[PDB]
């Protein structure tokens, strides 16, 4: 339906593994959006066609203020183009680089917005599986929006695709290649809450092999400035046994969250 000729392309918004994302304007409507570009040759050698179909199918059917919209796609001889909602305030990754650490109020507010979006996802038995700061975007009023559904699926699930990037956000069950479910996103939420308050994720290390060891043994410690309440919530999320991880409703009702968040559920 859409073709490249229908858009004026502007500045690069960011880069992905596959994914070179550009600002764009549809010529007839002047609608401003983002165009995620992927090279067919690369997708073909990686053999990830099935993941790309999921990304479009899942994200296009989702409707929630804290989830980035995907409006459709087109392709030509060499590329695939995903048509996305434009997020004008950048990534949470950038904001963390800018400030080093977030205060309690900013952290609790982001966690509420994340928990709200994940709650909507899990009600449809969708799991995201790639929650991390570079995949969290910011709207015009500074509100958090979950993006990048390339790894998402319907639960329960195994894993039929090789992990390439960082282990930092993955739970023990996913790393050890065991069966997994929705509780994976709750572990990642714990990792994020720690990284927001401290400046770095709790299992970070110099080698893949050693990060693997720290994750599977759940070895993490807190700096002195992390408060009693934040410690409580984080320790409840980072449980080795996934059934012991809280429901999202319990996250949204945690005393430390409700005391510090400027957003409702
Ligand atoms: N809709 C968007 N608005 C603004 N920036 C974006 C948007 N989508 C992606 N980006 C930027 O491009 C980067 C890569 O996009 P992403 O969809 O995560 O690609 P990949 O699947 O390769 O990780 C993001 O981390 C962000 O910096
Ligand atoms: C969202 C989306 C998922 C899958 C694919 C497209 C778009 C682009 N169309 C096809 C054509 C029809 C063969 C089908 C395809 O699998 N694909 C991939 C090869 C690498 C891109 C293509 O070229
Ligand atoms: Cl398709
Ligand atoms: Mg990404
Ligand atoms: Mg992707």
């Amino acid at each position: 339906q859409w073709a490249l000729e229908d858009f004026e392309i502007g500045r690069p918004l960011g880069k992905g593994k596959f994914g070179n994302v550009y600002l764009a304007r549809e010529k007839q409507s002047k609608f401003i959006l983002a165009l995620k570009v992927l090279f067919k040759a690369q997708l073909e050698k990686a053999g990830v066609e099935h993941q790309l179909r999921r990304e479009v199918e899942i994200q296009s059917h989702l409707r929630h203020p804290n989830i980035l919209r995907l409006y459709g796609y087109f392709h030509d001889a060499t590329r695939v183009y995903l048509i996305l909602e434009y997020a004008p305030l950048g990534t949470v990754y950038r904001e963390l680089q800018k400030l080093s650490k977030f205060d309690e109020q900013r952290t609790a507010t982001y966690i509420t917005e994340l928990a709200n979006a994940l709650s909507y996802c899990h009600s449809k038995r969708v799991i995201h599986r790639d929650i991390k700061p570079e995949n969290l975007l910011l709207g015009s009023a500074g509100e958090l929006k979950i993006a990048d559904f390339g790894w998402s699926v319907h639960a329960p699930s195994s894993r039929r695709t090789t992990l390439a990037g960082t282990l930092d956000y993955l739970p023990p069950e996913m790393i050890e290649g065991r069966m997994h479910d929705e509780k994976v996103d709750l572990w990642s939420l714990g990792v994020l809450c720690y990284e927001f308050l401290v400046g770095k994720p709790p299992f970070e290390a110099n080698t893949y092999q050693e990060t693997y060891k720290r994750i599977s043994r759940v070895e993490f410690t807190f700096p002195d400035f992390v408060t009693e309440g934040a410690r409580d919530l984080i320790s409840r999320l980072l449980k080795h046994n996934p059934s012991q991880r809280p429901m999202l409703r319990e996250v949204l009702e945690h005393p430390w969250i409700t005391a510090n968040s400027s957003k409702p559920s």
